[PDB]
């Protein structure tokens, strides 16, 4: 059935801190969660930058983001450098997480999230380029086939065969190139993330 649940968008607030905290718990093994510190200086430095969803009174998801001058400054650093790379009049939007509380995945809501945020950042002046550095699910059943060859993997139908990296693609990003040692606690996926670059010219 069409879900008819009362959904709410908004620029997070500082009150919003604690909820926003559990919400990456239950999204991101420990391994892949971003510190307290991390969430607080994204949601007090930068209101404008993020959006939290809101189903009744409860956040349920969150779309988090910074302005960088460009992605070659993300060559060779490692996820915890990455918010000293924010500048207030950056080009470039680096999106850095989407947040959708499990139980209410595969129901559309990264989908709406996600478009909702491009067409933000379309809007906001002095942005030219939006880029987001992701990650792999399923690379661990395809190893060891080399990580450049899995990133360009289709299927039938020719979408991406990793689930992460087919919802950047059918939202119109590119895969960009490998980033080696990005995410240095991640053994699965042998620390590498994965950059990729939306063009917002039509928008
Ligand atoms: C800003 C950044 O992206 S950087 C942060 C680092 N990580 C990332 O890059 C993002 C990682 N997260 C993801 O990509 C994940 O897919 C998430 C967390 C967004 C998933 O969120 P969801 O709300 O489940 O996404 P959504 O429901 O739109 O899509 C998931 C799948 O369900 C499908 N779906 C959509 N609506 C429905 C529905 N009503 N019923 C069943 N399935 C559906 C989609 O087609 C998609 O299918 P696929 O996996 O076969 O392609």
């Amino acid at each position: 059935c069409f879900e008819n649940n009362y959904y709410n968008l908004r620029h997070p607030k500082i009150e919003d801190l604690r909820d926003l905290i559990a919400l990456e718990t239950l999204c991101w093994s420990e391994n892949l969660q971003v510190d307290n510190e991390e969430i607080y200086r994204r949601i007090f430095k930068i209101p404008q930058g993020q959006f939290i969803l809101e189903l009744e009174d409860k956040i349920v998801g969150a779309i988090y983001s910074q302005r960088i001058d460009n992605p070659q400054l993300l060559d060779n650093k490692t996820c915890t450098q990455v918010p000293l790379l924010h500048t207030e009049s950056g080009v470039v939007v680096q999106l850095l997480a989407v947040n959708i509380l499990p139980e209410l995945q595969n129901q559309g809501l990264g989908d709406r999230l996600l478009e909702f945020m491009l067409q933000y950042c379309a809007q906001i002046s002095g942005v030219e380029k939006v880029v987001a550095v992701t990650l792999c699910r399923n690379y661990p059943d395809y190893s060891p086939m080399p990580m450049a060859e899995y990133i360009h993997q289709k299927n039938e139908s020719g979408l991406l065969v990793d689930p992460l990296l087919r919802f950047h693609q059918i939202h119109g990003a590119k895969i960009e190139k490998l980033l080696p040692g990005y995410r240095p606690k991640d053994w699965e996926n042998q620390t590498c993330g994965v950059l990729v670059s939306y063009d917002i010219q039509h928008r």
